């Protein structure tokens, strides 16, 4: 029923499939590992996505478990419940009402699917060390966003196993118009993205246009994309917006990858990167400027967009941000 | 023998690389690249192996397709030569690092390796697993550079192994900013930036460049290996016409794929429908000549043979087309 089993309570969580703050890690554990294939079933059903787009409920389920078998069990943050909280995040943001009506399917669809994807076979290190280590993926995309097109290439290579091709049943230019903005969307979670992103994102929100019930109004692919894009990376850098408990754990899991890519560093006497050195960190302080320098700086900006719908959503934040101070030692 | 009269206009603007082609058994990439290095010094002053250099070349040149009519080892083999004539336009002198040369001539080299005959586009609409790998983003240029390098890997074939790590990363990073400066898709933006660069361009009193940053140094690199991609139109009559010849066969061989799986044939594919002097006289009109009058801006006078020769082979080109 869910896609999975067995002993359930897991509807008693997927009830919470609508709201920020979901807890991904119980759905993780009622699931048997398998979050991103429960989570996105759930939603694919919830947006009636497979009766609009003609997908066999087989073809979603063997898809999404292929997906989710691509995504590696012992990388500790960048895993299949990662990409089940992005996928259940983009799907809480685009039901914000500022944008009741703004995206067609296809398009809900393409931010759902590039969320699915966008980090699928992640090796638990960063691009730069990717870069650093001459890498093959280095070496096949010319040192520029290395990982994100290796998820995007991925994600889609995926769909032509058996019994996996999902789009099927789109038209030729459907197919071609998702491809290009999940693209688009994925290639936009690059982190070394971030600074233009959120510039341009400032932007819009300068010269936004709303109805008189503060709807957006989006003009054409490039609005459109720009937003879906930001809303991804919105989803991405979520943790420290989501109730303490969760932003913790998720906290200990990055810190758990990045030590353990300084320790491959280490090993090859190399610069330990930013914040990878486990002899020598300061998780809590480190957790405050990434706050005070990306996230926060991000989610005010989002905010701005969709006021005042992610209030809360900021108030968290700020809230989470003073728990990290307090326990700095 | 001959072959070394020939290379003696290595230096030349309209070296004849087919002759040179024929004379070296179809090794006019390995040639032409040794006698530049030679002439440029950079085996010494890079501390590269000659045997390494030799092998590389010809592994290199092995990667290009014998079955490709255009997109071959003779193309690659003239970018080079014509990079190599342009790098030592008298507007430029002394202004770029060795580095930055030897980033150029090896950009050059490398820039259409294991190119199959098509085009982005096809590669794009026929769902090809090149297009897959690189998200329908300059498809070819990503796979180019990544063989040129890939080849560095082969048995004594590390042409930069003595090089120092900073100098490494530099290269590397130079040479992909060059080859995917190549993609066609990017023409027009690379133009409108180089008219506003000649727009607002210093000049030393001996007149050459002044270019005092990286982001106005790899523009000027980037354009230079993209005048010389693009400089089939600007050479003497009978090497233009060759180079005209080559490439309506395999833009029909293209055509002919399309035909095939029942997809609308691209522009200037169809071998039943098509007029190769309109075509050229178009490619000069709306790509080549614009190019080519820009960089001219830049450097002048030291092109002014170079686009009088275009603006020749353009009204050469229009002379057998009726018109009112
Ligand atoms: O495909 C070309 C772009 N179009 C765009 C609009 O104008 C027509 C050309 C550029 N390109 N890209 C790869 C190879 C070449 C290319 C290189 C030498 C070419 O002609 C001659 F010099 F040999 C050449 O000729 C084109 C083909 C028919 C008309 C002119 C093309
Ligand atoms: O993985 C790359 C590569 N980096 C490049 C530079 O050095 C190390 C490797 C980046 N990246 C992707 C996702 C996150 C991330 C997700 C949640 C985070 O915190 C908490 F919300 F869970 C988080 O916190 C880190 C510690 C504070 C700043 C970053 C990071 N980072
Ligand atoms: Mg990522
Ligand atoms: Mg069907
Ligand atoms: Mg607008
Ligand atoms: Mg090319
Ligand atoms: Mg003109
Ligand atoms: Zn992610
Ligand atoms: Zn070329």
């Amino acid at each position: 029923g869910v896609k999975t089993e067995q002993e359930d309570v897991l509807a008693k969580e997927l009830e919470d499939v609508n709201k920020w703050g979901l807890h991904v890690f119980r759905i993780a554990e009622l699931s048997g590992n398998r979050p991103l294939t429960v989570i996105m079933h759930t939603i694919f059903q919830e947006r009636d996505l497979l009766k609009t787009f003609k997908i066999p409920v087989d073809t979603l389920i063997t898809y999404l478990m292929t997906l989710e078998d691509h995504y590696h069990a012992d990388v500790a943050y960048h895993n299949n419940i990662h990409a089940a909280d992005v996928v259940q995040s983009t799907h809480v943001l685009l039901s914000t009402p500022a944008l009741e009506a703004v995206f067609t399917d296809l398009e809900i669809l393409a931010a759902i699917f590039a969320s699915a994807i966008h980090d699928v076979d992640h090796p638990g290190v960063s691009n730069q060390f990717l870069i650093n280590t001459n890498s093959e993926l280095a070496l096949m995309y010319n040192d520029s966003s290395v990982l994100e097109n290796h998820h995007l290439a991925v994600g889609f290579k995926l769909l032509q196993e058996e019994n996996c091709d999902i789009f099927q049943n789109l038209t030729k230019k459907q197919r071609q118009s998702l491809r290009k903005m999940v693209i688009d969307i994925v290639l936009a979670t690059d982190m070394s993205k971030h600074m233009n992103l959120l510039a341009d994102l400032k932007t819009m929100v300068e010269t936004k246009k709303v109805t008189s019930s503060g709807v957006l109004l989006l003009d054409n692919y490039s609005d459109r994309i720009q937003v879906l894009q930001n809303m991804v990376h919105c989803a991405d850098l979520s943790n420290p917006t989501k109730p303490l408990q969760l932003y913790r754990q998720w906290t200990d899991r990055i810190m758990e990858e990045f030590f353990r890519q300084g320790d491959r560093e280490r090993e090859r006497g190399m610069e330990i990167s930013p914040m990878c050195d486990k002899h020598n960190a300061s998780v809590e302080k480190s957790q405050v400027g990434f706050i005070d320098y990306i996230v926060h700086p991000l989610w005010e900006t989002w905010a701005d967009l969709v006021h005042p719908d992610a209030q809360d959503i900021l108030d968290t934040l700020e809230d989470n941000r003073e728990w990290y101070q307090s326990t700095i030692p």
